[PDB]
C-alpha cells in the first residue's frame, strides 16, 4: 500500500517546471523551482488517454538562490509522487500520493495515506486528478 | 556547415534550469526560464568523458509570467544549440552554435558563424565550452 520509490525518473520526459516565491499559498512546503517528469505510462494520459495502472508523475522541488537577479537551482528540497492504482489507490481517486524529504527513497513524508494531497487534486477531477498539461 | 534543428529534443535528458530576470546582465536576450536539455552523446560528455561528434545541447528559453508569487511558463522565446563536430565545427572550439526563434526550424537567427556565441563561451575551454553541470 505504499507508493513506490520512482527510480531513474529523472531520465523520464521533462513536462514542464514553475516558480513557487514566498507568499504563495503553496510555499510551504512546495516553494522553490519545480520540475514536473512523467514516464511513459504517464505521458499517455496527458495526452488525453486514460491513465493506466503503473503512470508515475514527479514533482521535482528544488530550493533556489536568488543572485543578481538570477534564480539559480540549489540542493533538492523534496520530490512528489503520483503512482497510478485504480484498486490499490481507490481511496485517494486511484494515485497513490507520497512524498520523499530531499528526493531520499527513506525519507517519506505523507503520514496520513495521502488525503491532504488527495484534498486538493479533487478539484482536477476532469483531468484525472492531474494539474499539469503537456505543453511544446 | 549548417547546425541541424535538433528534432524531438523535449523528449531528451533535462540537465538543469535557469531564470534570468530583468536586471541581470543576460537578460537580452536570454531573459525568461530556461531548461538544458542533452542528446546520449552530449550525456557522455557532461558525465565527465569526453563529447562525441554527433553531441547536441538545447538551451530552451520560455517567458514567464508572475501570478500571485509563482513565475508561470509563457510562450516560447527560442532555442539555442550546439552541435559538436570538431573538425567541421573547428572554427568556433569544435562546437556548431545556432539560434531558432521560438523554437522554429524556419527562424535560424546566427549570421556571423557562431563567432559571437563562441565568444562568450570560450570562457569555459576547460569544460570544452559547455556552462552547464550536470546534477542531480
Ligand atoms: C555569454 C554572453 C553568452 C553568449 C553570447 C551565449 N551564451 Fe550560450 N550560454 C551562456 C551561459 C551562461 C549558459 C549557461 C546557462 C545555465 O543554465 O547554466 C549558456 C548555455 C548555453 C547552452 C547550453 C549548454 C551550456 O553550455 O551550458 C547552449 C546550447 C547555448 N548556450 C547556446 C548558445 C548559442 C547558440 C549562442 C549564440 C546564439 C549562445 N549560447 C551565446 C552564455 C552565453
Ligand atoms: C493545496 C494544493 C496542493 C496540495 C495539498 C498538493 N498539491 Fe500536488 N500539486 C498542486 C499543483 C497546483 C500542482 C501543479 C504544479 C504545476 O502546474 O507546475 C501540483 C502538482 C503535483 C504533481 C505533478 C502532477 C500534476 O498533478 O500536475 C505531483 C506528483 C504532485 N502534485 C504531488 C503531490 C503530493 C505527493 C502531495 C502531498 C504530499 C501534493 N501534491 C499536495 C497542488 C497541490
Ligand atoms: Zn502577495
Ligand atoms: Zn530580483
Amino acid at each position: 500500500t505504499k507508493v513506490k520509490y520512482p527510480d531513474g525518473f529523472r531520465s523520464w520526459y521533462h513536462v514542464k517546471s514553475m516558480v513557487i516565491q514566498p507568499g504563495h499559498p503553496l510555499e510551504n512546503p512546495f516553494g522553490g523551482i519545480h520540475h514536473v517528469y512523467a514516464n511513459a505510462e504517464a505521458i499517455q494520459g496527458l495526452r488525453g488517454g486514460n491513465y493506466p495502472d503503473g503512470a508515475v508523475l514527479v514533482f521535482d522541488l528544488f530550493d533556489y538562490q536568488e543572485d543578481n537577479h538570477a534564480l539559480v537551482e540549489g540542493k533538492r528540497k523534496l520530490i512528489g509522487v503520483m503512482e497510478r492504482d485504480a484498486k490499490r489507490f481507490s481511496a485517494t481517486g486511484g494515485w497513490g500520493y507520497e512524498g520523499f524529504g530531499e528526493g531520499k527513497p527513506d525519507k517519506r513524508l505523507v503520514t496520513d495515506g495521502g488525503q491532504g494531497c488527495f484534498g486538493c487534486h479533487a478539484a482536477q477531477k476532469e483531468s484525472q486528478y492531474v494539474f499539469s498539461r503537456l505543453r511544446d
